[PDB]
């Protein structure tokens, strides 16, 4: 089994400090390795943001001439010669996929969840250990993004394939200095050991997460997020907070594709006998949903049972078969909108749906329950849900992080240094975001309470706050409507 260019795959630590790469989110730009996080037999439960993508060797020469140049008519003929240089390697790359990755050829490393490069910066130091230069994510990433991917051991060579769970060396190509796991801790995140760059002794595994193959965009996959629209109740599937417990029901409307809130994203993991593996979902899978906004998972327990929201998904209860609604003569793959029925693999019992409501007391409920039934005389869209639809989700969830705890810390007194610079950057991130402007970026910004975050900072960045505020609410009245009523 060998290592292919656009492999998904975690890398992890091993040596003096255990523990995968992953990062501590979409605005902070730092790769740490946690240690009691998670290990190979028991991977974290935050996995998601422990996958990296091997890729080729991106062409920098033309970018870094632009950049370097930030006449008039000269940038126009540079920028023309980067925007050919990023349309060649998203060409070329893609020629090379499936390929097999031989020690000393030289790869980059995409951060699935963020889509940015691990970079070295021969130039700048590390944050916390004495004599290492410093390692971020990079979007473009540049020069600094290549790796020599190189044997740990004797066992294998220069030229030879790589196998997988083989341990690596990863060496930069300039600063020449292998990445690293640091014993030393970031104190804003105990959990968490800087990974920077320095000769020293770590070593990597390479984790498949996913084949090439089985990367397709047009069939379910582990890591897969979704919507399940339940097909005749014309209703999605969402958990949410009611009573001080969490609930899972359909949601009561008055919309096959029509946008809903985060509360009603799912995260797709096919079953597999290694817990760091997902992969290509098959219609005799065993599948597990796991809540994206909660980390919890869809479960049935009984009452005859009815679904519920399970914290942790090592249970067997957890465990959902999926049923096609028609049949095909090609093959086992389940295809990207498939309409299935489920099946609870425990109780041997079909997801069904109800008139009860959750909330009692309450008049007008949007809680319905959703049940199980022995019996087998429905059926759901699993509707696909874009990458860059979770990007946008993950960032407006961590810039919403940032700034309640940097109004936490103005609350209390003075303002740090490197931490007024951070509460700045994102406010002029969050105008570059929030774009005419975009709709469904403007819905972000209240429903992940960045809105309800930036009145509570308020008690420069005041002028930069409102400049988010006012392109919050152009065109948008239901935002209009928000902002005024604090």
């Amino acid at each position: 089994s060998f290592l292919h260019i656009g492999d998904i795959a975690s890398l992890y630590a091993e040596g003096s400090t255990n523990g995968f790469i992953s990062t501590l989110g979409l605005v902070d730009d730092r790769a740490v390795v946690q240690p009691e996080a998670g290990d190979l037999n028991n991977p974290p439960k935050k996995f998601r943001d422990a996958l990296f993508k091997l890729a080729p060797m991106n062409r920098y020469s033309a970018q870094k001439q632009f950049w370097k140049a930030a006449d008039a008519v000269l940038l126009n003929k540079l920028h023309h010669a980067a925007d050919l240089e990023k349309k060649q390697n998203e060409t070329e790359n893609r020629k090379l996929l499936g390929t097999v990755i031989q020690y000393g050829n030289v790869i980059q490393l995409l951060h699935l969840k963020s889509n940015k490069y691990l970079t070295v910066n021969k130039r700048l130091p590390a944050l916390l250990e004495k004599n290492a230069m410093r390692v971020t994510l990079d979007e473009a990433g540049n020069e600094g993004s290549w790796f020599y991917i190189q044997p740990f051991y004797k066992l294998r060579s220069i030229g030879d394939s790589v196998v997988i769970g083989d341990k690596v060396v990863l060496n930069p190509v300039n600063a020449g200095q292998p990445l690293h796991a640091s014993s030393h801790q970031l104190v804003d995140n105990p959990g968490a050991n800087e990974v920077n760059s320095v000769n020293a002794n770590t070593s990597w595994k390479i984790v498949l997460f996913m084949k090439w193959s089985d990367n397709k965009d047009d069939i379910l996959k582990g890591g897969d997020v979704v919507r399940l629209f339940h097909a005749e109740q014309e209703k999605f599937l969402t958990a949410d907070e009611h009573r001080k417990k969490q609930h899972v029901f359909l949601r009561t409307t008055g919309s096959a594709t029509s946008a809903t809130s985060s509360k009603a994203l799912w995260e797709v993991e096919v079953v597999q006998h290694d817990p760091a593996r997902g992969g290509a979902g098959y219609w005799n899978s065993l599948f597990r949903f796991k809540h994206l906004a909660t980390g919890h998972y869809l479960a049935a327990e009984v009452d005859v049972y009815s679904l519920v929201s399970v914290p942790e998904g090592n249970d067997i209860s957890s465990i959902f078969e999926l049923d096609p609604t028609t049949l095909r003569g090609g093959d086992s793959l389940v295809p990207r909108n498939s309409y299935v029925r489920l099946r609870h693999l425990a109780t041997n019992t079909w997801v069904h749906s109800t008139n009860i409501p959750i909330d009692k007391e309450e008049e007008k409920p949007v809680m319905l329950k959703i049940g199980t039934s022995p019996l087998k005389e429905e059926a759901f869209a699993i509707v696909p849900v874009s990458p860059a639809e979770v990007r946008d989700l993950d960032f407006a969830n961590d810039a919403s992080k940032v700034l309640g705890s940097i109004a936490g810390k103005l609350e209390k007194g003075t303002i740090t240094q490197n931490e007024r610079r951070s509460v700045t950057k994102l406010l002029e991130d969050l105008v570059y975001f929030v774009t005419k402007p975009n709709r469904e970026r403007q819905k972000l910004m209240r429903e992940q309470n960045i809105l309800k975050q930036i009145f509570k900072l308020l008690q420069h960045i005041a002028r930069l706050a409102y400049r988010v505020l006012r392109h919050s609410q152009q065109d948008y009245r239901k935002n209009q409507e928000y902002i005024a009523k604090q």
